[PDB]
């Protein structure tokens, strides 16, 4: 009932944290997250991609596709 | 005795191509691919990355890890 990501923004400036959410969490939670982690000011202002496709707010953590290989999501910032 | 990857430019203008590799290749002939389809124009505008992990020139594909969940190479593309 984790599912355990690791976000990697792959831009300057750069950051990779980790985070265990539930599945039944949204992508919109995992954006929150970087707000309240302090490295993001606004959600409209954050994109995340899983193997290069973007991932849209109202997707369920349950429904990423993540393995052991590659539970790393990348994080992309550009302003409104 | 090959690899194969999905390429994939996730800012406008984008693009997914795909490609069977040489696991003896580098990172370099996967930005000479991306110049020889027009995608390009020149090497050192080219950054790849895997699972948010910048792949350097000299990186041999054999030492990508992919599987098939993921065998999808970012493409970042700015001028110099």
């Amino acid at each position: 009932a984790a599912v355990h990501l690791t976000l990697k923004k792959i831009q300057a400036p750069k950051f990779s944290i980790e985070h265990d959410f539930s599945p039944s969490d949204t992508i919109l939670q995992i954006k929150q997250h970087l707000i309240s982690e302090e490295k993001a000011s606004h959600i409209s202002e954050i994109k995340l991609l899983l193997k290069g496709k973007v991932l849209h707010d109202n997707l369920f953590l349950s429904d990423l596709k993540v393995t052991p290989a590659n539970s790393t999501i990348t994080v992309m910032i550009k302003p409104n």
